[PDB]
């Protein structure tokens, strides 16, 4: 029934292991520092999977799980203090990223938005405070502004808290580029370094915010129009900032954020330039039979525990049962509009989210733009990161 054929029905050998992700997968990842273990060292993580194994440990949502990364990301911040000390601000930097990066994995896959005492939020916002301390140091810093939520309604909470890095030189009497990163269900705002430097490289600002029913994301999870209203209040503050060009402006949606990407698409068309939706969803990650073996596939742990909660359901049969005829951009009928320039990456094989919601958009408003990378799995990386630089160069050429 899926482009991904019998993959499909393929229960993948790491499900329910944690040993298999980390023998099979997580360790070369880790060894190569490529996502999720991109700004870290495989000498903090070696120590912390290999106590995980012996205690047989494969519920990354237990306490026990998150807890074996404490110690280490502690260390770390104490060798940080240290170099600092000695006026080594480079490596006082780069073992305050290693802490931020044991901190995310150790709140892999999900912050539970409706637990605010639970170790994996206490892991978040020790990462947030070793992350905006390792990036202080250096010499285009990332900043936190708490943008007020303007056009909030309901149930929306009131702060919209963004990073925000310039190129050496942004002035306000030749505003720059904006790339605004939308970030998604295991990767938040601290989760973007490579992007920023990239981004930074070309001469263009980075924003970075997180998405409904994530991390500090004030906008109504349960409500299908609160990201309109969350974009509304980040646009109209970036319009304000002098050094910042929102005429030329791009968002880049990551994973659960390429559904965000595609909405404001359509929805901000008017102010924006362009759009990447990478590894995105919109219609038949929800479909039933697709939930049915989601857990089966190469997410390194059970998703759809997190994703119920991150669409604002109390329990997963509500969210299987309602979440595709509330909140599918083809049924609710967003995608019946035109669209700026938007560019769907994606793995042919995804499991996470089908293919079919990159090939669904070239059916509905305007023309879409897509490379699809044959027998690759969520996200197509590496191959589909290049291709996004060169596509920003062409859409914020000069």
């Amino acid at each position: 029934r899926w482009i991904l054929g019998d993959k499909f029905d393929t229960v993948f050998p790491h499900k329910g292991s944690l040993k298999v992700l980390w023998e099979s997968r997580w360790k070369f990842a880790c060894s190569k520092s490529v996502y999720p273990f991109h700004d870290g060292s495989i000498e903090d993580f070696e120590p912390i999977f290999n106590h995980l194994i012996s205690k047989n440990i494969n519920d990354a949502a237990s306490d026990e799980y998150t807890q074996a990364f404490l110690p280490t990301a502690s260390a770390l911040e104490e060798k940080a203090a240290q170099a600092l000390q000695a006026g080594k601000h480079e490596e006082a930097s780069n073992l305050l990223c290693r802490a931020a990066v044991v901190y995310r994995i150790s709140r892999f896959p999900y912050v539970d938005i409706t637990k605010p005492n639970s170790i994996k939020r206490v892991a978040f916002e020790r990462q947030k405070q070793a992350y905006l301390k390792a990036t202080s140091l250096w010499t285009q810093p990332i900043r936190e502004v708490t943008v007020p939520h303007t056009y909030r309604t309901g149930n929306d909470g009131a702060h919209i808290p963004i990073y925000i890095r310039t190129p050496a030189g942004a002035d306000q009497s030749n505003p720059v580029p904006i790339v605004l990163i939308m970030t998604g269900l295991d990767g938040y705002r601290p989760d973007n370094s490579q992007r920023t430097h990239e981004i930074l490289a070309r001469g263009w600002a980075a924003v970075v915010a997180e998405i409904p029913g994530t991390a500090d994301c004030p906008a109504d999870p349960a409500d299908p129009a609160s990201p309109d209203r969350l974009w509304d209040s980040v646009l109209s503050y970036l319009d304000q900032r002098p050094e910042l060009n929102t005429a030329k402006m791009v968002v880049w949606g990551l994973s659960a954020g390429g559904y965000y990407a595609i909405r404001a698409a359509h929805t901000h068309r008017d102010r924006l330039l362009g759009a990447i939706a990478h590894g995105p969803g919109c219609h038949y990650y929800l479909d039933p039979e697709w939930l049915a073996k989601v857990n089966d596939h190469e997410y390194p742990f059970e998703i759809t525990a997190a994703w119920a909660t991150k669409h604002g359901y109390k329990t997963v049969e509500e969210f299987v049962a309602g979440a595709q005829k509330k909140f599918s951009l083809v049924e609710t009928g967003i995608v019946d509009q035109p669209s700026c320039r938007l560019l769907l990456l994606n793995g042919v094989d995804d499991g996470v989210v089908p293919i079919e919601d990159c090939l669904v958009l070239f059916e509905h408003g305007s023309p879409k733009e897509g490379r699809f990378y044959k027998g690759l799995p969520h996200m197509g990386y590496p191959n589909s990161l290049p291709v996004s630089y060169e596509w920003l160069e062409q859409v914020l050429a000069s």
